[PDB]
């Protein structure tokens, strides 16, 4: 007998209204910072290359539908973790229901950009907790890591997003993240130097979305 293998990864589907209210938000948010006074004259730390940069143009590899939040990457089986995470009977018992998501924050970095997401307490029983962890999530609560992709530059992969949330949140615990630098219309704009940004909500956007495995 073959084994049953797991999906691509685990996560939180975001539903058609939820993705298209989420995704204009992340594209408003692009087109402000960039007509920025403040993210203009950092361009040097954004970019090497030499006018006005266009955000949305920059970030070109976007989400083709719904957007997601992942818990787990199981590339099938074959990452570590893969089959103690989905044998959880939280994940069997979750499977196919349906969440509300908290997005706390809109960031840019010269690699992503993606919206923080701040789980319930229901929530982070379905963040994987793995052996080999991040260097970069150390002293950060379990659960730092969840976000939604919104962009990528060209070279970049969508993985990275959850990197460089991790980067921007270590920042912000050493209080590195100092006087907010703007006011959008959605919240406190923040320079965290090299190239990162961040836009703190106000108010804080609730997103629906389905728990379920991803097969490509």
């Amino acid at each position: 007998l073959e084994k049953d293998f797991l999906p691509l990864y685990f996560g939180w589907f975001l539903t058609k209204k939820s993705s298209e209210t989420l995704r204009k938000a992340g594209q408003v948010f692009l087109e402000e910072l960039g007509n920025h006074k403040a993210f203009k004259k950092e361009l040097r730390h954004f970019i090497s290359g030499d006018e006005k940069l266009e955000l949305v143009s920059y970030f070109g590899k976007r989400p083709p539908g719904v957007l997601h939040c992942t818990t787990k990457f199981c590339d099938y089986g074959k990452a570590a973790g893969a089959e103690e995470y989905a044998q959880q009977e939280v994940v069997k018992r979750s499977y196919g229901k349906a969440f509300k998501l908290s997005i706390s924050a809109l960031f840019v970095t010269p690699k992503t950009a993606g919206a923080q997401v701040v789980l319930t307490d229901q929530e982070l029983q379905l963040w994987p907790s793995d052996l080999d962890k991040p260097s970069a999530s150390e002293g950060l609560p379990p659960g730092s890591r969840a976000h939604v992709t919104l962009g990528c530059a060209a070279d970049v992969q969508p993985v990275q997003t959850g990197l460089d949330l991790l980067d921007i949140l270590q920042q912000v615990k050493g209080g590195s993240q100092g006087e907010a630098v703007g006011e959008l219309p959605r919240g406190k704009l923040y320079s965290l130097g090299k190239g990162r940004w961040m836009l703190s909500l106000t108010k804080k956007m609730e997103v629906k979305a389905i728990f379920t495995g991803y097969y490509g």
